[PDB]
DNA sequence: TGCACAGGATGTATATATCTGACACGTGCCTGGAGACTAGGGAGTAATCCCCTTGGCGGTTAAAACGCGGGGGACAGCGCGTACGTGCGTTTAAGCGGTGCTAGAGCTGTCTACGACCAATTGAGCGGCCTCGGCACCGGGATTCTCCAGGGCG
């Protein structure tokens, strides 16, 4: 979810981010895909919308 | 001699004159009915401001909700005996008729304290405020307080 687990976690596992709906994306939505892209990812991140 | 009868000698409901009690009707003096003047208390309005809502997403917590074991307490059954229920005779005392009283209950003038009604002052009491020492909540630790397992004892 956006507010619960889409804010501070470390997950490096997924290579893809999917967004069903985005209300605010100056910042708040940018954090969601940045939960995916991290230091431990050696693969390019493909982010859809 | 045993017996029926004709009339008196008592009862008894029956019908008549008589004694309370309560409804019904005819008054006149403290009530109501009503007319006019004053006026302040009630009906009506103009802001107002002020706390009280509008509508619904999520995240999380504390409180509400459900589920089972069983332990003890509600609860049915049943025997006992003494404690009132029921029935007599015997007594003390209230009900009631009647009486002599009085001392307190009950309606009415006097005036006189004495409280109702109305200006003038103010100060003690109410709106406003802003602090700190008592209060709210919880840790530390000692203390008590109940729960469960032998075992020494039946
Ligand atoms: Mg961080």
């Amino acid at each position: 979810s956006s507010r619960s687990g889409g804010l501070g976690i470390n997950l490096t596992g997924a290579d893809t981010v999917i967004f069903y709906d985005s209300d605010w994306n100056p910042a708040m939505d940018k954090q969601c895909q940045d939960r995916c892209h991290r230091i431990g990812q050696t693969r390019d991140v493909h982010i859809y919308r």
